[PDB]
C-alpha cells in the first residue's frame, strides 16, 4: 500500500490552547480535527516540513521547536509515519489560509475521538504536560 511520512504542527500559544483545523470532507480522514501539516516531499528534511506546511496551511513560521513524538499508524489504505512538533513560538498569526476551519481549542478539551485514531497517544501525552 502507500506509504508517507507527514510532518504536523502542535500550536501551543501561552493559554495552554491549541490551534486546530478541520480536515474536509473529501479528504483522507474526512471532517477529522487535526493538527496543521501534510507530506514530507523528496528532498526535505522532516523539519523543513513541518515549517512549509504550516506557511502554506496557516501562515505561520514555526520556529525554535521539538519533536513531540513520533509514531507509525496502519490505516485501511495506506500507511503513515507522523513527526507531531510541539511548536510554541513562531512568526505571524494562524489562520484558515487555504480557507479550512481553524481555531483554538483549550488543550484540556481535546476529545481524541475527534482527531485521526493515529493521534490518540499525542493527545493523551498533551494532556500530561
Ligand atoms: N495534517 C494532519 N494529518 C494527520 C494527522 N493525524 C493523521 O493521522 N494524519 C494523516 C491524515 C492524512 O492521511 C495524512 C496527512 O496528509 P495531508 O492530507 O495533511 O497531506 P497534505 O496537506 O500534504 O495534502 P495536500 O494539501 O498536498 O493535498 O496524515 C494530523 O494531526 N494532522
Ligand atoms: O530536533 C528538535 C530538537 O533539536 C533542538 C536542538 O537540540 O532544536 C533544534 O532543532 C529544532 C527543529 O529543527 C529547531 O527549531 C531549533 O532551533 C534547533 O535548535 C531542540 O530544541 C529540539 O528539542
Ligand atoms: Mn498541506
Ligand atoms: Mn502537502
Ligand atoms: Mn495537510
Amino acid at each position: 500500500m502507500k506509504k508517507l511520512q507527514i510532518a504536523v504542527g502542535i500550536i501551543r500559544n501561552e493559554n495552554n490552547e491549541i490551534f486546530i483545523t478541520r480536515r474536509a470532507a473529501d479528504a483522507h480522514m474526512a471532517n477529522k480535527l487535526e493538527f496543521p501539516g501534510g507530506k514530507i516531499e523528496m528532498g526535505e528534511t522532516p523539519e523543513q516540513a513541518v515549517v512549509r506546511e504550516l506557511q502554506e496551511e496557516v501562515g505561520i513560521t514555526p520556529q525554535h521547536f521539538s519533536l513531540f513524538e513520533k509514531l507509525e499508524y496502519e490505516f485501511p489504505d495506506r500507511h503513515i509515519t507522523l513527526w507531531f512538533w510541539l511548536v510554541e513560538r513562531w512568526e505571524g498569526e494562524p489562520w484558515g489560509k487555504e480557507g479550512q476551519p481553524g481555531e483554538w481549542m483549550s488543550l484540556v478539551g481535546l476529545n481524541a475521538d475527534d482527531f485521526p485514531p493515529a493521534n490518540e497517544p499525542v493527545i493523551a501525552k498533551l494532556k500530561r504536560l
